[PDB]
């Protein structure tokens, strides 16, 4: 597997239901494909810089506190 | 254009300066093409995170310094 892919999706994960979204609403708020957005949670697409500025976008997140809660995640051990 | 991706590739030329490397030795280094190494670095290539993954080991930086670079670049 990816170590850091997986991570990243966490994330995505995790701020989509601090906002109350499901997969179809981010989406829609991404011009995604809902089957990307469920893939993407399930770890088995890889993701661009350019998508996953889309998804940022969609979840209405700035850059600095979405990579600011994925430093949070990469050290939470044990 | 992108700007996440420009504040991407920025940090990677940063850290690959820093470590005394040419686009060669990234390319050497990464698994990867010297010609996606250089097209990264004029933004004219668009990048995976599996890519960015075998960059950061290229580049022998950890995964935190790497977002931690990023996000003060971010914000300049």
């Amino acid at each position: 597997e990816s170590f850091l892919l997986s991570k990243v999706s966490f994330v995505i994960k995790k701020i989509r239901l601090e906002k109350g979204m499901t997969q179809e609403d981010l989406a829609y708020k991404s011009n995604l494909d809902r089957t990307y957005i469920s893939g993407i949670e399930r770890n088995s697409r890889n993701l661009t810089i350019k998508s996953l500025e889309l998804i940022m976008k969609g979840l209405e997140v700035s850059d600095v506190v979405f990579f600011e809660m994925l430093i949070k995640e990469i050290l939470k051990h044990d």
